[PDB]
């Protein structure tokens, strides 16, 4: 089996099947003569290879991947066990979407196999969670969850967006399906939105012909698929740099007097979350002071991003409501990019002093 | 109000807000800086322009026509609600209803939209959505949208019309009373068969809900800015292309109606034609095999002429009786007449018909 | 032979050769395995078909097409006969570019065969001109020029940008090569820059392997080539509308008191007229336009307008402008595809504001 | 001054000037409203200028577009151009079968030998053009030294920096006047676009833009390709680091193989200054061994280019120069067993395995 880097650049493609083109031609065509799109097929095969899965499916967005998958596997009466902490729109989709169509939802600490097995019911059909989780980015025992899951043949779905198949491969640990917001690290350059699902040919075929075909129509543009593949070609190199930069920044943040503590890392790629002693006011001043980090909500970009939930995404909520969603007043999340670490340290240092 | 052609080229865009660029820059970016309080311009422009063409208040762009339909229905319906559908629908749409949302507690009921008497009789306190294509198979008969709208308001039912076949250039359901219009922009709107996309147009209130609920939470069927830019490029020639599609189809239809191999012409709806081959399924296969200009494919609204014979193509797996149940006769042939020289199209059909014998 | 519209949509392509794709896949690859780019090849073959020529060549821009062609055909000592009036960038290329490398240039009235024949010398190798020409868009006898060129086997090159192969095909009239700024009508949507050269395989091969390969490197991106082919698919329909709109606007402008006369028209959707009020009227006219865009180009879906004296040639003096065939009140319009009633209304109010 | 990686990702762009977009919008428009420049091209140019330490940049349709636009601008009949002993195939063709046929005098000189260069300087010398490093051993030239001589008659020094990229070498900070790049290679890094870049003083670049490009080549770069090039530049430092590491391991391996006569370049660790991920070696078995070696490769691609994520290999004698005779090839610096490799970003163990088996098959 060729190495990860080799497969991320070559898997599934041979120039002679496409006129000798070194780079695969982009099949920007809505239709083909009556007897699949070669560009999407290649992306799917390559992502399947990287995750150690049998088949892949490309979608218009990470949400397209999650919804197409869940709509396929669940029906009224079925139960879904969810990790305690989820993205945002995922939490919304579950509670304000599919959850309002008869599907039962139950949040459980995936870190406690005792509680998980205790929450297992003959109606449980799907176990969905992200690894690691937002809190302190704890890994969670995927193999352990898989063991409990098969009690009622429950399908285990893991959101592997944060790690990418380069750092974690849930399928090799027992998961049935892995989903990605390829919009983040996989693309790596913040210019496209895309989603990926990988698992057995059996499950993926169902999601493709049911969830996607009939219930979401969340198809991915061949042009975007081509750009996503371009990004995947440097995945290993980018993740290495994201991790190194984040490690240095995390160690720096831990020594600063303005920082109460570091939620993570203690590695979640280039992600960091820390707490400002000064709370919401300190967070606002910190964000206003940044000159290199961008004030935005996303991650996995070449550019470093920063967000202060309390004054940004969750500014409308009250302090108590924020706490209920695991959002402290001084919580700051960073997607450390690929810039020179010395410039990133200087930016954070200056902003930290300005936060006072 | 500026003319249709003018709005299809200019509506919603002013070069001054984008560096003086004659053609709007493509915002191929997944994210924007977070609002200071102290949306993607490419998608917003496409949405505003399509809203203008349909005479609606707001527009929403989706990854595909199916993305538009599903995002809309997931938003408006919940378990217990009822949806009245036209008797004949698109394949995937039909499937989405019965094999998709229909399996989540939503009741579906098929009724002849051309029969207002029957429609009114099918209205129940639970009816929340009335969905149909106009025109619809098998004879592309234009349903009375204003009449349906009158009945719908009896229980505040939302009327949704699939306007793919006509495009806003030939029909504008919202101006006739519909609440929402959906499009597979993959067809005529794009016009060049290189992109897949969907559009929903209606009131700001309804579109906002579909955007923030059906799309944001239940489908994630977002449209790529690159594809949106291409769709807008296509819309710039919509009037001219539809004019030619129609002219070519009229000539081919008249020709087909006089040929010995043709039993009848179902229709004439843009450049769409559907006719019956006396020879049935075998004649259909030979006809399809003989075509040299028309392409054997399943779609429509492309610059290239397309042809399909359902019985030996999309519905080849079904039995003759099952096909009939789905409005598919053994000799049914559907044509999406393109923009090629009509003399070349006539010659291709003529020789194929002779070969069908 | 299939009709023009049919060839503009299908010529040179068969889905079977590319995975059954209805639309040709875009070969956005800089390299191919060691034994031509299928996307560029297709564009070239299709343009050759539309012009009635044997071969085509795609370039990064119209200027790329002209320079690549001339650098190939000329060498120090050779003479080039040029039309009395050219684009602008071309005129500069000739005089401030290739002309400073030993190549002799000589302007001649292509409409005057006697003068052209009299300007023919044993050193003449290329006869280059636009048809129609800027002045009053006078067609000019291409077959006549071709007969004279033979005298010393001179190569006749015609810039067919204004007409497009849909309205004029110089090769079928005797020209050796045709060049295009595909940036204009061929693309039709103002989103790409590109050039095209069509002629015999013999000539195009030389231009491809000499002018382009060695002297300009003006290659066209497969992405742009694909967009250009997308545009060509509606060429006949767009040109029909450009022409119809322009005819109506031309008739209107002729009856307006603010207009001295119409230089032209038919040159596609192009119109040129003179404002009685000179440069001041021109400036006010341009400032008032709300639909037409103040820009320098043509062949776009959007209508464009320009007043040379206050725009491209504003730095020159009135006498210098005249030397370049630019009058103080000259206004050029590239009539687009918008609703003619909206275009008439915009021009009408602008003309009243020009006073 | 921000670090290289920071500038390669951010230089010249502020989201607030473009609707807050994190990624710059692509200005795919042929024209703009008449005033009272394309932002996408301008950004690419400013960023490349920053990376090379130059004042201004210019983007072209191809590396050849960059070279021709530059030379057409700077030379006129009677002028003399001093060239490096060995030049890139097409560049050599442009000089001899192109501009060289328009009254411009050409003359090759060993740039590594300042004595010969200084002796080759004439009152007519206007341009000194060369690649650094250059074949056959990829030896670095003393740019500062060449610059000192050039000033004798105000000759403009132009350096093709394609092989190194501004990440590994910056000729302008060494005295060069202009640097040109075939961005088609390393800068893009993914083999999906063709593009050229020129960086130098605002004065020189303005002239090339308004004369060579505007009037003599028309080799403009598509905004779409410019955007892709910028996307590629964002990982330049990381890719070059891997290209270099992979090439070093493969070079050491090749140096120990019985089928290999010698390694032209790179030359051990620290022929100094590794030529990116480029390697050239000689096969003892000549043209026959070269053909078999090439036929056997299963991971490396048989193609003519470099700087791609995918590893490429070529054997000139049986590929680009197959029509020539053995003596003619020698005249062009091509040995019968010469093999050039553009080592890519794949797993080094897979690359080693491929070369290993192809080498055994070459016997």
């Amino acid at each position: 089996l060729p190495g990860f880097a080799t497969r991320a650049i070559h898997h599934g493609y041979d120039p002679q099947d496409h006129g000798g083109a070194l780079v695969p031609p982009v099949y920007q065509t809505a239709t083909f003569t009556f007897p699949s799109n070669p560009t999407l097929n290649l992306l799917e095969a390559r992502m399947a290879s990287l995750e150690g899965g049998e088949a892949g499916l490309a979608l218009a967005s990470g949400m397209g991947a999650i919804t197409s998958t869940l709509w396929t596997l669940l029906r009224p009466g079925d139960e879904v066990l969810l990790g305690n902490t989820l993205y945002g729109c995922t939490f919304a989709f579950l509670h304000h979407g599919i959850g309002e169509f008869g599907v039962k939802l139950r949040h459980v600490d995936m870190a406690d196999l005792q509680a998980l097995e205790a929450a297992m019911t003959p109606a449980t059909r799907v176990i969905y969670f992200e690894s690691p989780a937002n809190p302190n980015m704890h890994m969670a025992d995927i193999a352990g969850v898989a063991k409990i899951a098969r009690k009622h043949g429950a399908t285990v779905v893991v959101d592997n967006t944060y790690c990418t198949p380069y750092l974690q491969r849930p399928l090799e640990l027992g998961a049935d399906l892995v989903v990605h917001s390829a919009t983040k690290y996989l693309s790596g350059h913040g210019d496209i939105t895309a989603g990926i699902v990988v698992g057995s040919q059996a499950l993926v075929d169902r999601i493709r012909l049911q969830g996607l075909k009939d219930m979401t129509g969340a198809v991915l543009s061949p042009h975007d698929a081509a750009l996503l593949m371009r990004g995947i070609k440097t995945l290993n190199l980018r993740m290495d740099r994201h991790c190194a930069n984040a490690q240095v920044l995390a160690e720096f943040l831990a020594r600063q007097p303005q920082v109460e503590l570091i939620h993570y890392p203690g590695q979640p790629g280039g992600m960091i979350a820390f707490e400002l002693k000064g709370g919401i006011g300190a967070g606002r001043r910190f964000m206003n002071a940044l000159q290199l980090f961008s004030r935005a909500v996303s991650l996995g970009d070449a550019e470093s991003l920063a967000q202060h939930p309390a004054s940004m995404t969750h500014s409308s909520y009250t302090p108590e409501e924020r706490a209920h969603y695991g959002i402290s007043e001084g919580l700051v999340r960073l997607s450390v990019g690929l810039e020179d670490i010395d410039d990133l340290l200087a930016d954070v240092q200056q902003a930290l002093k300005a936060s006072a």
